[PDB]
RNA sequence: AGGACCGAACCGACUAAUGUUGAAAAAUUAGCGGAUGACUUGUGGCUGGGGGUGAAAGGCCAAUCAAACCGGGAGAUAGCU
RNA sequence: GCUCGCCGGAAGACCAAGGGUUCCUGUCCAACGUUAAUCGGGGCAGGGUGAGUCGACCCCUAAGGCGAGGCCGAAAGGCGUAGUCGAUGGGAAACAGGUUAAUAUUCCUGUACUUGGUGUUACUGCGAAGGGGGGACGGAGAAGGCUAUGUUGGCCGGGCGACGGUUGUCCCGGUUUAAGCGUGUAGGCUGGUUUUCCAGGCAAAUCCGGAAAAUCAAGGCUGAGGCGUGAUGACGAGGCACUACGGUGCUGAAGCAACAAAUGCCCUGCUUCCAGGAAAAGCCUCUAAGCAUCAGGUAACAUCAAAUCGUACCCCAAACCGACACAGGUGGUCAGGUAGAGAAUACCAAGGCGCUUGAGAGAACUCGGGUGAAGGAACUAGGCAAAAUGGUGCCGUAACUUCGGGAGAAGGCACGCUGAUAUGUAGGUGAGGUCCCUCGCGGAUGGAGCUGAAAUCAGUCGAAGAUACCAGCUGGCUGCAACUGUUUAUUAAAAACACAGCACUGUGCAAACACGAAAGUGGACGUAUACGGUGUGACGCCUGCCCGGUGCCGGAAGGUUAAUU
RNA sequence: AAUUCCUUGUCGGGUAAGUUCCGACCUGCACGAAUGGCGUAAUGAUGGCCAGGCUGUCUCCACCCGAGACUCAGUGAAAUU
RNA sequence: CUUUAAUGUUUGAUGUUCUAACGUUGACCCGUAAUCCGGGUUGCGGACAGUGUCUGGUGGGUAGUUUGACUGGGGCGGUCU
């Protein structure tokens, strides 16, 4: 649900929560937690490569099932989980031979929902099959770009990818950046969206709650002398040049894409 | 409940006086600010010089920083003292 | 040695880091000590550090480092797998008392415990570089139940007062005792038990997990403290003999209760919140390969072993970092009494010090302070500085407002002591007795005694009763920035930097981007409600006109146009 | 006006008297709408201004308590030349 | 030898298709009790991508440098035969 706090505080009048009970009130399953070290947006050499990483709450990694190549066998959703690794949250499923699993959650799942993975699944929220399988124009998630490797599209909060052609080994997908990329008709996609819809109104309030998710404070560029930005300094407020990143890279409006290996799957990118 | 209030330890350093061959190569005294938090602290680790880090002052990187220190090129060059 | 004064949430006591003999004793005073010095952290000499239980080493691992082959790289070398290292963390066990000039949980006395090896005996399915469990973990908050500890009383011993009074409702002191073993309570968590079956746990599994039945509700794990034992003991204020008044022998009374009570224990709990909270081993289990009248496992008993290094002393300081015996800096732990909300503050206990030049004088001037006639900011760049305000309760409290605030607004009244109410009340704690009982650390009743506010009425003293230290000046108009925060260590704390929020733009994952000759890593074990960059800077009302120029994104008819030929 | 040269702009308020301050005027030398514009409760060791109270800040200093200064003994510097 | 159409050979451009180079930060197996690496089977891409040499453009992202003299001080102006 979406709570606006009262202002008993300055730093809480503009806070927004988004509270969920049907989450789990206690600790997850251990088996299927990992050890998720802090890097402070360093590298092997130590180097900072992205900036404004630092800081945050000590987290676990939950291991979750991207594959769901567990064909031909029921599982039922035993508890919703917070994820602090994703926007999204979890699904505890148990499957018929006592096997436990993370998947994400979708919009309108609950415990005690069954899903099934495979070829021969139900058309049903939660349910993954090739999109060889899923009828064209309809909506799914946690899609895979090569078959095997698992989901890597559609993994967000209230993301969701919507099937509009399929023309033969290959099948075009809208993105909800509405690029129109073709994918092979091999790779698994869990049915509806991710359900946490309610996480974009989510208002931080306040400067610790961005560093409570590990997010260093941004300077600008424009205060910070010429040796260290090309905006650089100037007595007052200057600026008359050119934006620009650090480096010598417009960022407004210059396309920075130079792969030339797909340039097949690409259709309609955008605009 | 609170980057909430008053307020010690703790962390800070706004004013003034003293001191300025000082007790001290930046402190003392009376007051001041924060004090459950973007807080603070011990231990150990990583980032190495046109590079590092920087809630950005050209700030800090061993009392040294508009490019550290040591050694070397090297008895640099000095139409100037 | 008698007094004085100082600290006493330390200027006391025990450690780590660090230092490395500064420790104790004797001796010496040239140099060192900011003076003298018989003294010394000084010179010389000798002596001193005792561990199966403290710590390290050791087993396990984090960040991270090295890294067999290997990938990469002009050489050097870089990243990194298997692995091996790496605490600041996890992992077996000792308490009390006594004792040296200097060491002790290390020696001694007493009483204990843990991990292993060997052997005997008895009962037996043993086995891992594998699987599972466990280890294993956040913040805040609310209590309750306990202890440390303290206070009073009682008990024992001693004392009867340098000056009026003090054989009593008087005074001083003491009133101590461990781990361990045993009981398993307050209270917390969980429903147990038997059998059958199964796409899972890399193969297996009686174990974990899953399903379906049966039979039962009482089963078990965890758990401070208390009680008992430990203890016919040791300690003990004071005595009896030795006593060079430096001390050693024997003896040695009371050794109870009530109240109060922690920031400590139950509590790695409970409740709640979002920012969603290490790893591995030891340990407990599971079987497999394999070995089975073996080997091995299990219980009891016996016996042996538990090595090695560290252990002195300072450690908020004269011994460490600061060139000094330097108003500095340095992490953890123990945390007494009166008043107090309090680890503030004042005064004190234990304990430790008076800060390594003194004496006298009592001018100017300087530093730190105290008081002040009348006036009261006339001072001055400016109320700088200083003065003043200052507590608790009650009453009361404006514009404005994002309805939370503003606000402790402003302002006003009352605060001492004694007595009564009430020989000490409300409340809290709670004995004996009584009743019950799954006869227990039980339950109910019970109210003794202890402790104990606040208020009221009356009376009374003083110039003054929040009398000391401690302890907000207030209000009004206004600029800037929303706010909490951050910043030029060492002249600038700000209107700057951040900030939540807003927008533009890039990025379809082998993402953009960044560090790297490269491999590769970060981004991210993330996937457009995401990530990067840029500018703006809460919220509210709004964000206009202009695409010629620069740049960016698109487009192509034509022209120009490199290497090459 | 953190922007206004002329300029202490003019009028008014406050003051016995106001180059600052507040509020209106527009002739904006040279505001202007995300290098954002106009407002804004709250907050600020923030800048400016006016009051009450308070005072040795001052009219105008006076006395007093301590530490140095001064004398005596011991030890015994420095910049400079 | 002026002339041009079905062939052949010749190479060139474009398009379609294929797989064997190549790529795979897809899957599976072994080395192997190993998310490295390599090999192997297969799938998806596919002569594109990517790399090297050459070459045009962009290129304060980063470097090495320049930015005059006279002058009733210098700069501005003016001047330099």
């Amino acid at each position: 649900a979406v709570v606006k706090c009262k202002p008993t505080s300055p730093g809480r009048r503009h806070v927004v929560k988004v509270v969920n009970p049907e989450l789990h009130k206690g600790k997850p399953f251990a088996p299927l937690l990992e050890k998720n070290s802090k890097s402070g947006g360093r590298n092997n050499n130590g180097r900072i490569t992205t900036r404004h990483i630092g800081g945050g709450h000590k987290q676990a990694y939950r291991i979750v099932d991207f594959k769901r190549n567990k064909d031909g066998i029921p599982a039922v959703v035993e508890r919703l989980e917070y994820d602090p690794n994703r926007s999204a949250n979890i699904a505890l499923v148990l499957y018929k031979d006592g096997e436990r699993r993370y998947i994400l959650a979708p919009k309108g799942l609950k415990a005690g929902d069954q899903i099934q993975s495979g070829v021969d699944a139900a058309i049903k929220p939660g349910n993954t099959l090739p999109m060889r399988n899923i009828p064209v124009g309809s909506t799914v998630h946690n899609v895979e770009m090569k078959p095997g490797k698992g989901g890597q599209l559609a993994r967000s909060a209230g993301t969701y990818v919507q099937i509009v052609a399929r023309d033969g080994a290959y099948v075009t997908l809208r993105l909800r950046s509405g690029e129109m990329r073709k994918v092979e008709a091999d790779c698994r996609a869990t049915l509806g969206e991710v359900g946490n819809a309610e996480h974009m109104l989510r208002v931080l309030g306040k400067a610790g709650a961005a560093r409570w998710r590990g997010v260093r404070p941004t300077v600008r560029g424009t205060a910070m002398n010429p040796v260290d930005h090309p905006h650089g300094g100037g007595e007052g407020r200057n600026f008359g040049k050119h934006p620009v990143t650090p480096w010598g890279v417009q960022t407004k409006g210059k396309k920075t894409r130079s792969n030339k290996r797909t340039d097949k799957f690409i259709v309609r990118r955008r605009s």
